[PDB]
């Protein structure tokens, strides 16, 4: 019957429980048991860290407050203090160390996924300490994880007073019946039992779940690896910068920090990267999340050349430049990964740093024209097939969802065969009409997708295969060249069209470049493996493009 | 009959010509005359150095050959180098050494002002060095400042050949009689020349300014201290955060580092920023400048209560959670100054400075009730007259551009009066049809204002003054707290309403506070005194919000 979780936050989904430094403070200055809890509660009700609490004052002033707390408390049982005694020293190594206890939230966040209404219900301060940023920056993330975060200093209601349960309870618009409470603190759950409701009594996070999870009937421990946060584009920061005229690139921006863009590939959207930019803007980077010319809300004009590689980069370096950025660690998939590798050739003093995702950098040969090429090789037959205007729009517009349900899948689910189309006559001719359902993809996803074509179509996405020719000349300017900023390849095991073997000669252009590998994944990379991507980006920003 | 100017890098907009530090290395190292301008120069066109000019190859990848033509220079003259010789230690010292030549910049600026096109025709490089970004953020600032660039790493025409200057010529769609070339190179002015175009040997800046303003008949020298650089609405990044449903606010973001958000007052736009904006961010800021709800493109509910200081601030800090920032130094301006003194006041966690002009921090008086304060006081009349719904909404609806043009003025172009508006019976009532313009608005700016209140009117706006009785109430609850955050108030003298005076108690709530104060400067402040509020600024961020 329960239909709502709130969690205290110190010590429940936070760790170790500031506060609860009090009681180590004391055995480890060997203090009398006690002492500086008798301090941090001196007065009680009238006592400055009530107040404190209620938001009638900030913790800097507290902290003067409850030094003299630690003056008149040891004025009682003997006691004096040592020579370098410091309250902000004690709390700002405490907070600091407090960490959010990702079991905890990972329980919260699996019964948000099965219909509860989940909050926090938490005694804080207004920190206006020199490190409230560390304070700020765990509740950044907190914070969009629940329906509601009540903060006893913004309500002025602290609790074991009833009357904060009386406001949690209308806040959450549902009954005492209907309602768990996760608190390390006994005192503050009697009144939440005495409404009507259940309470657990947390100590050890695993048994706090166990009865969580009895008492919901819900498997919150030992639960499967959870996907990363995705991001919901109604609540993402949307930016249109006219790069030229009537040439306008839409794009998400999270989080603060380096400047990481992101360029999709084909036929995707700044979407595509929906598990990235929340652990990237985590991790301590601006996400730019691009919609690559052509494509969602960007800007989609009909003609080829609109799309060459060069024209392509050249506004990509505009969009910086109206931006008011001067670099930006480029990170490109498929055709996205593509575009990277040439702002890096171009433009060196633009890319802080650039990483690919299943797109190689291979030069260009001097000699054999690119079509000659690509007709070299069965499997990049497709290619050959989107070169007629019309003929690939008309088929991959017929039914959008067929379209995206058809190729947004992992290795083990292909529904077609990028080899012999220009034979078959089209990339669904032997396709189900209605495709199964992508264990990458949910229903949901794909109609974003669905509506974001809706807007441009195939026409402009499609260019990016039609300069070829314009492309292979561009590059050739940049065969003296050599990629000497930090570059990373990262190869899809999986991927049958941009196969991991296509990288292995890289290092002779990019002598200094890095790896990384996914198993079991498929070409749409940032949908098949999330977490180890985000896993190995994070791990090579932290260590080539942040310095 | 000039129409067009094109100016050197090195040597003509930046300073000091970089590789004119081959020459110093010399005369420092004592090595003979010449010897690394030789090794610079080492072969001529198929040179290492022609072929990094080119874009063959990359600055790295020069280096070492320049390297190995020092090592054969000083081979024929006996002469040998020192233990620690580097050339990379050189240029990388020699490229941040250089900076923009400003009064160069001014000319070529001033020159655009008046009819001409400007570009920067110059020999460079691609530069991969891990220092790179520091030419990167020169260029940044330069570029914008002209129609054309033209880099001969970019094009592979590097100048003396005269295909560039055809090139030139061409991108400029103007013939050579009509195009001035500033460069500090002889030899590069020899292929100018003789296309029968006017050249200017540059050596030092006031006589080449000198010659080029008598050729030009355009006074450059001696010119009066510019405006600072304003920003073309749009060229600029403009973002979309959906704070609550039927609820997004609008913003113009700039530069990267720490998040700056800037809050314009009533009745005003993102735009009032059009002046610090490209500053703060080329002083190393992110620039977020809002449109403040109820203006411009953010929403503009109707309901009054939708604009009380709580729900605006709430508000805020969802911004900043939706955009991914735990942090952003908060500086208001008159309205906007209010909302950061009281986002101070109520999330210190969320704001990593604030700062606010003319409108000072006046902690409520928790016995008088607001419209009785404000009864007693002469030049606040007509926020009594703003209470009633509809009554302000027409008079400054009636005619915006009149409105407008007679509100933005400086403290000696009054032409309204604040007291005695109720008895009057309105704002204009005594204000001519068809006011002056002002020194300080453009047509064409008031105009931007005009079209931006088009869209939602002053009904939101004239809101912001229909919640004293709330916000009174909500302010009440930090009157025991104190702003202990970074802090600086910026004073206005000749500002009438929101007079100096009423700042001298600050302190006693803000003990840290910093000031800041500009005379003859009017209420509204930014287009007032642009220069010195940047200065201001700028200087406040770097001392009290970088760290
Ligand atoms: O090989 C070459 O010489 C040039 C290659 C340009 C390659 C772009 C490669 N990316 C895709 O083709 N993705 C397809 C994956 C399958 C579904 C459609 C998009
Ligand atoms: O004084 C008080 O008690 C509360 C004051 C709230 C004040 C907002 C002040 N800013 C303006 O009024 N600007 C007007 C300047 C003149 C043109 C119209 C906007
Ligand atoms: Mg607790
Ligand atoms: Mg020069």
């Amino acid at each position: 019957t329960l239909r709502a979780a709130v969690f205290d936050l110190d010590g429940v989904l936070a760790l170790p429980a500031v506060f609860g430094v009090l009681g180590r403070t004391e055995e480890a200055l060997a203090l009398p048991r006690g002492l500086l809890n008798d301090a941090f509660q001196k007065g009680g009700p009238e006592g400055a860290t009530t107040r404190l609490m209620k938001g009638e004052i900030t913790l800097s002033q507290w902290i003067p407050l409850m030094e003299e707390n630690c003056r008149k408390c040891s004025e009682t049982a003997k006691v004096c203090l040592p020579k370098n005694f410091s309250i902000k020293e004690i709390f700002d190594k405490a907070i600091s160390a407090r960490k959010i206890n990702r079991p905890m939230l990972q329980a919260a966040l699996m019964l948000r996924k099965k219909g509860f209404t989940t909050a926090i219900l938490t005694n804080t301060w207004l920190d206006d300490r020199a490190e409230r940023d560390g304070l700020a920056q765990l509740m950044c993330e907190l914070k969009m994880h629940f329906d509601f975060l009540i903060e006893s200093c913004q309500v002025g209601m602290v609790k074991p007073e009833p009357q904060i349960y009386k406001f949690l309870l209308d806040t959450l618009k549902a009954s005492p019946s209907e309602v768990v409470f996760l608190d390390d603190i006994g005192a503050n759950l009697k009144p939440a039992r005495d409404l009507g409701m259940v309470t657990i009594l947390v100590q050890d996070t695993d048994t706090a779940l166990k009865e969580l999870e009895k008492v919901t009937g819900i498997q919150l421990l030992n639960t499967p690896a959870p996907l990363p946060t995705s991001c919901n584009p109604s609540d993402m920061s949307h930016g249109y910068v006219t790069v030229k005229p009537r040439v306008r690139l839409h794009f998400v921006e999270l989080g603060s920090g380096p400047a990481v863009c992101l360029c999709h590939g084909f036929p995707e959207s700044w979407y595509s990267w929906r598990y990235q930019i929340p652990a990237l803007a985590q991790a301590g980077y601006r996400v730019l999340a691009m919609d690559m010319k052509g494509y969602g809300e960007s800007s989609a004009p009909p003609e080829i050349e609109e799309y060459c590689m060069e024209v392509l980069c050249k506004e990509m370096v505009t969009f910086l430049d109206k931006l008011g950025l001067s670099q930006a660690v480029f990170i490109g998939h498929d055709w996205g990964g593509m575009l990277v590798w040439y702002m890096a050739l171009f433009y060196p003093e633009r890319v802080r740093a650039v990483a690919s995702l299943n797109t190689p950098f291979i030069p260009a040969n001097p000699n054999m024209s690119p079509l000659e090429s690509i007709k070299a090789n069965p499997v990049f037959d497709y290619q050959l097939y989107f070169q007629e205007p019309g003929v690939a729009e008309a088929e991959l517009e017929q039914n959008l969802s067929r379209t995206f349900k058809s190729l947004f899948r992992a290795s083990d689910e292909s529904v077609l065969s990028m080899h012999k189309v220009c034979e078959a006559g089209g990339l669904f001719v032997n396709s189900p009409e209605e495709p199964s359902l992508s264990r990458m993809v949910t229903e949901e996803e794909i109609q974003f997708y669905v509506q974001q074509f809706k807007k441009s179509g195939f026409r402009g996405p499609l260019n990016w295969y039609r300069n070829m020719e314009r492309n292979w000349k561009w590059a050739c300017k940049s065969l003296g060249r050599k990629i000497l900023i930090p570059a990373l390849m990262v190869t899809a095991e999986k991927d049958f069209v941009l196969v991991p073997q296509m990288s292995q000669h890289m290092e002779d252009w990019i002598p200094h470049l890095k790896r990384g590998h996914i198993e079991d994944c498929g070409h749409w990379t940032q949908m098949d493996k999330p977490t180890e991507v985000n896993q190995i980006l994070i791990k090579w920003l932290d260590s080539d493009a942040r310095n």
